[PDB]
């Protein structure tokens, strides 16, 4: 690989130089002859696999605190090596855990919100042993991160994987999501993205209200045991009813959304250790709700009803009735969150912040891996500055990774 | 290995085998993806490239290994020997030009690829000849508004000192003028090219929509200026179907999009002058040409006339104005019966095209970064379509601007 790589911004002519790609660890999926940049997704570590992975992370940590090569650095290396020898695994210090989690966010090429990466509140839940205890930790996470609408980014980290038969898992894909119910006639009530998980909950004992916006229960697995159901206390679930500053009829659509986006199905990898339950939360970019959740055809799919109430001609695509309604929906989402004082960022502000963040990372870190396909927002892409910014994508560790859905792998007791 | 692509909206899965036929590089490696980077012979090298292309041509007409196939291979071999190059048959030129379009991973309009009028201009020797060929192209492709796809192919490169080049980036474009007070009148994308035309003698009208002259280089000589006859240049005044004040913005655009700075590569031969044209997708004018900060940059003016609150980004005033501008563009072209396609229809056609190509050909190289439209991405079907990008030949390639290589 070449030592310096240049990226250009085609609207400002700014050229940045990346050297950080030389620390790339895992594979992108691309080759010299094919690029998999738009592919959405392109039994443990042995003692011998673990040694070099831990040393790499420990070296990186001691370099970050300006103590590389120090007595404490060499001592930590030796203590980790011994621990891997006698137990075939090792435990992270609290300092290392916090550094690792922050950097997994810093390295997340698909995240436009990373200017905030260093202000992550890390909750250490490695002492947790039961699903009730997981429920307690998650309730505390939700209450802290919500903060009455002044949202704060946070992560809660449950015990790492050991032999793969004792995984901690949150079976929910996000901590707060709405149920979906398939009907005998083929229609769907609620959120069509969550139909599979809803059916699982119902099979596990959940009594479904069968409404349009039913907060799903938590389904929590500790130490490889069968998962258990818990209802989040509704006073902890902050929600925003959606209304429009101009269209009085918009509130009559009965739409609302939850304030806290909190991913709970990813895997956090630090120094070769695997934290399979590590729910993390931030705050929304408006388009995640107003474009994807609401206007995706396989989601709530409200473009038609909004367009009807806007009295647009919906017979010709070239009237751009979809585009016109999509903007108003996103105007309403941003207006409703700001009116209720719940943190939210519009796509113009977020992408301008990300450009400033990326320039700082190139200057102070030597690069910033970024996945253009994910960074550019799903509406008005080219009137945001990220559209014109060349990006390099590569995988640094620590990182957040996808993992198989737990119902596909769990050995029922 | 067989590679699968999934559409996440329809859950349709396609299987790609065609990528096994590529050997040009993408720029990516196993460790770094450059998918959002815009730009990442001899007798010795020529014959294998020639043979590959002849092979796929005779394989395409189902006479692979025929006597005609055998004879052409040896004919081409003797010619690369005795002349250091070779000349394509007419049938081969047409096939190679259609397939360069079919292979253009960044083009959402490829459902049309085999409806392409190919104009053979390989006997051209002077800039006057190029001008005549180009005027004929423009008149044919414009067709009084019923636009027809076309390409004109000038003589191939020989030693690199005798290149044919269209110095314009598109056949029809608007001049851009650096103002004394610091700003820009016209189109800022073209400020440099406009200055070169003035430096070469063109008398600029210093307006907002001044059609640039053609600047044409033949056989490596200095380029020459030519005015396209105005009756050949079809233009559309932009008005809005509800905002009657929109026409008072004074906006217009040309109907014929015609790229003239790329390089066409067929069987290892390089055609440095190959202007090709089709018809517009509305967002090309309404989103990029009008609203890029480094282009005409009219969002502020439009949002003014709509009386939108412009103090905070979160009112989405930019997004509102953007949609109205794009409604006006489509409405104006359609009212004047000038061919144009909206991004919803275009991307729908491209998904259908992908389906056709997977069935009959085993895949379709496609660049998601370029295929997805610059507005309303995820409400178009391409947003949810996984795509494999790879380089098949014949192809269109970028080349350096001639004013950085030419010696006068
Ligand atoms: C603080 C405000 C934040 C904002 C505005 C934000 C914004 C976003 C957005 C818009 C996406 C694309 C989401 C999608 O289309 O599904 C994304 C992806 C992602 N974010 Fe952030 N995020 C924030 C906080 C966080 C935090 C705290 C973490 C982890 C510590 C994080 C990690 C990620 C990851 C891993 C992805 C990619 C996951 C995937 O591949 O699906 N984000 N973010
Ligand atoms: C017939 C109607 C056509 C439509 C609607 C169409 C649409 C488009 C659009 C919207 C783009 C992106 C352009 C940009 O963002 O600057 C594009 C790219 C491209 N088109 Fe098509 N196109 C058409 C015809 C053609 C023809 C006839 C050719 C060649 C014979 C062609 C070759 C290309 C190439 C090579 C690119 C990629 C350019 C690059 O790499 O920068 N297109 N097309
Ligand atoms: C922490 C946070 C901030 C924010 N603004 N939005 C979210 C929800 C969107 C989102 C992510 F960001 C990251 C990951 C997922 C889930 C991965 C799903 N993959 C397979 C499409 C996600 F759905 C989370
Ligand atoms: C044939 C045709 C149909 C259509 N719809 N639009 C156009 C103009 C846009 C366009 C292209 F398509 C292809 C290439 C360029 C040149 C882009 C500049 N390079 C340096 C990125 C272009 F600017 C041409
Ligand atoms: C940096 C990035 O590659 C660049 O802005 C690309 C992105 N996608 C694009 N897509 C199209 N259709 N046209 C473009 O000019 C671009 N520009
Ligand atoms: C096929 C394609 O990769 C898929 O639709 C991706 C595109 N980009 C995205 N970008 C974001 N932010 N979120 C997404 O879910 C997707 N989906
Ligand atoms: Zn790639």
């Amino acid at each position: 690989c070449p030592r310096f790589l240049k990226v250009k911004n085609w609207e400002t002519e700014v050229v940045l130089t990346d050297t950080l790609h030389l620390k790339s660890t895992l594979e992108t999926g691309c080759t010299e002859y094919i690029c998999m940049g738009s592919i959405m997704h392109p039994d443990v570590a042995t003692k011998d696999q673990l040694f070099p992975l831990a040393k790499e992370f420990i070296d990186q940590y001691y370099s970050s605190i300006k103590r590389f090569g120090s007595k404490a650095h060499m001592e930590r290396l030796e203590e980790v090596n011994k621990e891997i020898d006698t137990t075939s695994t090792y435990q992270l210090k609290d300092t290392e855990l916090i550094y690792g989690a922050k950097h997994a966010w810093r390295n997340a090429s698909r995240c436009v919100g990373r200017i905030q990466w260093s202000k992550l509140q890390v909750f250490d839940a490695r002492d947790c042993t039961t699903a009730h205890g997981m429920f307690n930790y998650i309730c505390n996470h939700v209450k802290y991160a919500t903060n009455k609408g002044n949202l704060r980014s946070a992560i809660t980290i449950f015990p790492q994987r050991t032999d793969g038969k004792h995984d901690f898992r949150v079976w929910n894909s996000q901590l707060i999501r709405y149920a979906g119910y398939k009907q005998p006639d083929g229609s769907t009530l609620g959120d069509p993205a969550n139909v599979q998980f809803t059916e699982i909950c119902i099979q596990q004992g959940w009594k479904p209200p069968r409404g349009r916006f039913d907060v799903l229960p938590l389904l929590l697995q500790a130490n490889g045991n069968d998962p258990e159901l818990f209802q989040i206390p509704p006073e902890l679930v902050l929600e925003v009813p959606i209304r429009h500053p101009k269209f009085e009829w918009f509130k009559d659509l009965g739409l609302k959304w939850y304030g806290l986006p909190a991913v709970s199905n990813m895997l956090l990898e630090i120094g070769g250790l695997e934290f399979s339950a590590c729910p993390f939360s931030g705050w929304y970019m408006g388009t995640e709700i107003g474009v994807r959740d609401y206007c995706d055809n396989s989601r709530y799919n409200i473009l038609e009803e909004v367009a009807k109430k806007m009295n647009l001609d919906m017979r010709k695509t070239s009237s751009l009735w979809k585009d016109q309604a999509l903007v108003e929906i996103n105007i309403a989402v941003l207006y409703s969150f700001q009116s209720d004082k719940v943190t939210i960022v519009d796509h113009h502000s977020a992408t301008e912040s990300f450009i400033k963040h990326m320039e700082n990372e190139y200057r102070c870190r030597g690069g910033c891996p970024a996945d253009w396909v994910w960074i550019v927002p799903p509406m008005s892409g080219s009137i945001t500055p990220v559209f014109h910014q060349e990006m390099l994508n590569y995988r640094l560790t620590p990182s957040f990774e996808y993992q198989p859905d737990p119902w596909n792998t769990h050995v029922w007791k």
